[PDB]
């Protein structure tokens, strides 16, 4: 039980990682060990087939061949088809939202010297807080009213999502999907490197990590309990800064400068005997609401879904704590309040399913796409180290520079 | 996100009592909840469908109306189907099997003045230590090796277990299984209690509990991360030993004098594409072999299991975790010897599955059938603490004594 280069993550990142070490002729002969505290490689992708009808992503859904080449060309590699992803459009902007696209434009030349407050305090300079706070709401995303969250980082999040990609200017990205979700890709680059020599121990969780002469040990317990000790000579953490800072490495002190924060998300979907929404022709369309829904997309004929982060995220989820009626009720509620229409107007679904990601969103707060050790020279692998905090693309950035650090630790 | 009544363990025990509960007219009006840190009800009942063919028992599989009276009235008060266990044929027992029974029998008055101590010291005596362990060996349960398994312990293991239980004169025992699972039982009591009122939280595990005036307050931490405190003025925790050290209740010490221990079991289930051990009349028979397997099973002519404990429990597990082709040609390998056939004579199986539970058999060293804290009134309901500790009969009866603790509680 041990092996010359070990991954911990098996993510988009830590898959990726493997791809490219067995893609190096420096790689020959070693062994490659990936660990996985899941028993699925995929981590925030995760596909599902609602009632078994129709593929939807419980995590990463989206992409844009524009903002993530890397990705499209891993889409590419492995035969992975791409739809159309309509989730796009606002031109029906009401006036805070008109307010609020004239206001990041007025306000842009001052990112430079206020650029590191958060965003609200630097909405507010434009008509003050209260209508800061109106303007802000109308992106239905919560993570830009908090203080975390600079200005700078606030017009990153806007222009690259695609529902209020327009506020700054950004029609012109394209997005899309996987048409028989990610998680497609995450099997495609799996079984990649399983048929290269590595091999996979999904369900364990690493615990602690010491330095062994060259090498180090690690100590893992899968999710029934038994204990496992491994000895390896290389080792990458393609795990996220949430997780990092539990294995007691000192991090993010003694792997870089920067600090880290993270974010919750929700998403539920739910399917339905017929596509009531249809008599409001709102197929395709995504409502944006000051609602606790806040995000309400419907897709087509098949079924709808919500998308929540920060605070509407953790009351989705408190509310399912509650249980599942109540949940379905307070979604019926809010549905009606939404629409403008009678709250018995709205059916009941056929069938649902919903998913809470306690760090659905990792960020750094000011650079490295991967880090090292300070002390031990071990890798970290995360979309959070590079200039695409919290997206795919920055995995694959992440995990490019992962796997050239290795290879030079191995020809040192 | 509180509650008159808080049970913390959905496995029979606690299901049991919350019937018991619900049953009392003075918890007419109460409300009661049900934690549980898997996604489903059970505990170590875990029924499973083997290739979409057979049901299959990965934990509890048989009982005895002889031994298990209490278990039988339920299997029947819940309209469940019981069916033959045929494996209690013990018929042609070598020489070290007869010769254990004979050495048991002569050894039998010792027990009251050295009972006591390790069941393979007290065998010790017959002929000497060599002796002895062949002896011990031809039973097939590796806890009767162990030092903490006294004399008496064995004596009990040996005649409460249908394989071996001849051995000790107990061959009018009849065994039994469930003809869909013992999952049915667990439905049927959680269907009832459902609809009595009592709400069930699935999915969240208590990792601590502390006094709050007359009641308390529990913090208990989702699957996801989703943490949640909860209230309530009377509490079970219908938990086996293992999961109350775990807690910040003081266990043992403060809820009784005795100390407790552990012992991990394993199955695995095997099917393939024809009956092939039809060829040597091995169906519904069971070996005893001195031989990793230990107890191999073959089930009429629809699939054969494994079942081991202790250290060889363990053995399978570390197999497993090497990997599974490794794990099943090592399965191969062991059936090859221990029906005396070259191992290319046995195919490769077409599906399979199997469990270890870490702590399978909890077991006391040694009053009451449930314990209570000196302090703070919390009721502890587990087999352990039973005369059928290791049983589902003592779940029953832990439940029905810590029941009856709660309602003088409650009418105090
Ligand atoms: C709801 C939602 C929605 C979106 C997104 C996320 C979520 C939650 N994302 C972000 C995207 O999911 C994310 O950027 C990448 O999946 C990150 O992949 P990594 O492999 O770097 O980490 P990721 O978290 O995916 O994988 C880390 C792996 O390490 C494992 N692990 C962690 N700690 C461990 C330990 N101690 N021991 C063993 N294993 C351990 C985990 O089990 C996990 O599988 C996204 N991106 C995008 O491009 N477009 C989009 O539309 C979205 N939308
Ligand atoms: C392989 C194998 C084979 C057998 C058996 C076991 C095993 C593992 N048994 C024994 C039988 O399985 C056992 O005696 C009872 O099912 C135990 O029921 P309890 O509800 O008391 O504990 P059990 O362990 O079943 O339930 C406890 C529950 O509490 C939950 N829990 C624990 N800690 C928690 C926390 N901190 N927070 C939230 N939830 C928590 C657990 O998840 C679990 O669901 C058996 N018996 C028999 O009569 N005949 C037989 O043939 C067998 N064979
Ligand atoms: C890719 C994401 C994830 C995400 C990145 N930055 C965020 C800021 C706030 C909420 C979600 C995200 C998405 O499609 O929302
Ligand atoms: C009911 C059980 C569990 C059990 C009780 N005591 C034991 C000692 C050794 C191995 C298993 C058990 C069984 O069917 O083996």
């Amino acid at each position: 039980q041990s092996s010359d280069i070990c991954i911990v993550g098996a993510g988009i990142s830590g898959l990726t990682c493997a791809s490219h070490l067995l893609d190096s002729p420096a790689c020959r002969g070693l062994s490659l060990r990936i660990f996985d505290m899941q028993q699925e490689a995929g981590g925030r992708i995760r596909s599902k087939m609602l009632d078994g009808k129709a593929s939807i992503e419980l995590g990463a859904g989206r992409y844009s061949p524009q903002l993530h080449p890397h990705f499209q060309s891993a889409m590419q590699h492995y035969s992975q088809k791409s739809e159309v992803y309509p989730f796009t459009q606002l031109k029906f902007k009401s006036h805070v939202q008109q307010k609020l696209k004239r206001a990041m434009n007025e306000l842009s030349p001052r990112l430079k010297e206020h650029g590191k407050e958060s965003f609200l305090q630097f909405v507010s300079r434009y008509q003050g807080h209260d209508s800061a706070v109106g303007m802000i709401r109308s992106m239905g995303y919560d993570a830009l009213f908090l203080p975390d969250i600079s200005a700078e980082m606030a017009y990153d999040i806007v222009g690259k999502h695609p529902e209020i990609q327009s506020v700054t200017d950004n029609d012109a990205n394209q997005w899309f999907a996987a048409e028989t979700g990610f998680a497609g890709l995450i099997q495609g680059i799996k079984a990649k490197v399983k048929a290269a020599g590595a091999r996979f121990s999904l369900g364990y969780r690493l615990l602690s990590v010491r330095t062994d002469g060259d090498g180090y040990l690690l100590q893992l317990a899968g999710d029934d309990g038994w204990k496992l000790e491994h000895r390896t000579r290389h080792l990458i953490l393609a795990i996220p800064p949430s997780a990092m800072a539990g294995l007691n490495v000192d991090f993010p002190e003694a792997w870089s400068g920067a600090r880290y924060g993270s974010l919750p998300l929700f998403k539920g979907f739910l399917t339905y005997g017929e596509p009531w929404w249809l008599d409001y022709k709102l197929d395709d369309q995504v409502l944006i609401v000051d609602n606790p829904l806040r995000k309400i997309y419907f897709k087509g004929d098949k079924y709808l879904f919500f998308y929540t982060d920060s605070e509407m995220a953790n009351y989705w989820r408190g509310c399912v704590a509650e249980g599942e009626d109540g949940y379905l009720e307070q979604i019926r509620t809010h549905l009606a309040s939404a629409l403008g229409i009678v709250r018995e107007r709205i059916p009941q679904p056929l069938a649902h399913v919903h998913k809470y990601w306690a760090h659905g969103v990792e960020f750094c707060r000011d650079h490295p796409s991967a880090l090292s050790h300070r002390d031990s020279g071990i890798i970290a692998c995360s979309d959070a180290y590079t200039e695409h905090c919290g997206w795919m693309e920055g995995g694959l950035l992440s995990a490019r520079e992962a796997s050239r650090l290795l290879l030079q630790r191995i020809a040192a």
